[PDB]
């Protein structure tokens, strides 16, 4: 038996299931171990200013995808095409790998769409 979940007053900007705010490189790899061989999460580094990365576990391996940046300010991890924003990067890919190791299907567990209010 294991229970533990209560609402907090503190405000947060981590809605997306895959998005897990700032997470230590290790934290990602480890946490992944607590999931199937088809989970993908998005961690964020502290040192570097706004440094995201998509690390999905597969066949006992963690594929890192350092999101690139264009002159303007777009994100896209591939050499076939480009994307406007991140949401589209993961959304579009979710359907087809288009280069990635696999198709982002399971971003994060206990995925919640409707939650409490906060601002």
């Amino acid at each position: 038996g294991s229970s533990g979940s209560s609402g907090t007053p503190v405000n947060s900007l981590e809605k997306h299931s895959w998005y897990h705010g700032p997470v230590s490189r290790s934290a990602a790899e480890y946490l992944l171990s607590s999931l199937i061989n088809g989970s993908f999460l998005v961690r964020e580094s502290e040192s570097s200013p706004g440094q995201l990365s998509i690390s999905l576990r597969y066949e006992g391996r963690v594929y890192h995808y350092r999101i690139n940046t264009t002159a303007d300010g777009k994100v896209y991890v591939t050499a076939e095409s480009r994307f406007s924003t991140l949401a589209e990067l993961v959304h579009h890919h979710s359907t087809v790998a288009d280069g990635l190791v696999t198709t982002l299907h399971y971003p994060a567990p206990k995925c919640n769409k409707s939650g409490p209010s906060s601002g």
